[PDB]
């Protein structure tokens, strides 16, 4: 009955529009722009995701009954605030609170305000005050140019921290450097449906940033992921709960800047607790790939519920899942697009390929952008998972494609 919009072109909607797609609630689905692949889950919208009014004009004339964005731009350009001023119901936060994710300094501030553990944090314009503050915090220390150095010692910080200041960007306010607390722990992505001061947990899992095996090369949006996350304690779990999740909530509501949506924390379990690294303020790339396809809850039902300030327990499915993204070789730096992609129909119909930069024509499939696809498979434990996932990857041909080997490598050994 339902007629549901979901905004975006990459894995993670595929995977929003795929697990929407099986509510009895919903009567028809769209997905703007979307994707080939995800054309096979949902009918596509021909609209830009920054083009917020044309956007608003069609969930008017479809009567879309629920929106759900996926990205960060649409929601840092206010789509959320724009539809909420014509009555239309999206799942998001506003402009205000998407700040948690837009700004990395507002994110220190905030949780320095309410006392949320997170590393610490100082920007400098000036060498002799950075200097001074090294001098306090000692080695290993972390040094952010604008790249990033992980000074050993106290000295090689100070060399660094100087090179920063003197060969760094100009900016309007000069060149400056960010001195970053070394944390050392395991990584996890802890995402959780927020409205207010509600807050309810989704599965835990784990990102792969580095582009190469090993964590080696450089960052990326993420190269794949796995859930659950044996090795992360469920104490370690409700501590971030408890100390970030939900405070994080309450300090954003208490800002001014209620949040509605998908609080995701990018955090690090560290001997003293967890900590937070990193906000997003929506699904993450790639773990609702990996995430979703564990909730035994409808994903419709639940958010409704999560908008309607309801009570909700969800469910998971006692399966892991692991997937592996394949990108076109250069990502995260420059790469090439119109490479053939052969033995998609191939892959076992358990397999789940979520498409998030793939193009069709003319019968065929070609890359078309930085993360191509991501391929996930389910196993009675991570290591069946990993089995069942790298050995359909292998079906796959495309030289133009790459994809690391050690996906959930830290959970199994």
């Amino acid at each position: 009955h339902m007629n549901v919009l979901v905004i975006g072109r990459g894995g993670r909607e595929h995977a929003i529009a795929w697990k929407a797609a099986q509510s009895p609630l919903v009567g028809k689905l769209y997905v703007a722009p979307g994707n080939p692949g995800i054309a096979d889950v949902a009918e596509l919208v021909h609209i830009d995701e920054l083009d917020i009014e044309a956007l608003v004009q069609f969930a008017k004339q479809q009567a879309i009954d629920l929106t759900i964005v996926g990205p960060e731009a649409p929601l840092a350009s206010g789509i959320v605030d724009r539809f909420m001023a014509e009555g239309l119901r999206i799942f998001g936060p506003s402009q205000r609170a998407a700040l948690i994710e837009g700004s990395k300094a507002f994110a220190k501030e905030l949780m320095k305000k309410y006392g949320i553990p997170t590393a610490d944090h100082a920007a400098f314009t000036s060498y002799e005050e950075a200097k001074a503050y090294i001098e306090q915090k000692g080695a290993p220390i972390v040094i952010k140019a604008d790249g990033v150095t992980v000074a050993q010692t106290v000295e090689e910080a100070l060399a660094a921290a100087k090179a920063a200041l003197v060969d760094g960007q100009f900016g309007t306010a000069g060149s400056q450097v960010v001195i970053e607390e070394y944390l050392e722990g395991e990584e996890f992505s802890f995402m959780a449906f927020v409205n207010g001061e509600k807050v309810y947990p989704l599965a835990i899992a784990q990102d792969h940033k580095r582009a190469y095996d090993g964590d080696e090369g450089p960052n990326t949006g993420g190269m794949g992921a796995y859930s659950p996350v044996p090795q992360i304690s469920d104490e370690m779990m409700d501590a971030a709960l408890e100390a970030i999740l939900r405070p994080a909530a309450k300090a954003l509501a208490a800002e001014g800047r209620p949040f509605l949506g998908v609080l995701y924390a990018g955090l690090m379990a560290t001997a003293n607790g967890p900590k937070v690294i990193e906000f997003n303020a929506r699904f993450g790339d790639p773990e609702a790939q990996v995430v979703l396809p564990r909730l035994k809850t409808d994903l419709v039902e639940a958010v409704l519920a999560v908008m309607d300030g309801k009570e909700l327990e969800l469910e998971w499915t006692d399966e892991a899942v692991l997937g592996v993204v394949l990108a076109a070789k250069g990502y995260p730096g420059a790469y090439e697009r119109g490479a053939e992609i052969r033995g998609l129909d191939r892959i076992s119909p358990d397999a789940l390929l979520f498409h998030a930069g793939t193009k069709r024509e003319g019968g065929a499939w070609y890359t078309n952008g930085g993360r191509v696809l991501l391929l996930a498979a389910k196993g009675e434990t991570l290591a069946k998972a990993k089995e069942k996932a790298y050995e359909q990857l292998a079906a796959i041909d495309c030289d133009g494609l790459f994809y690391r080997r050690d996906i959930g490598r830290r959970a199994i050994e």
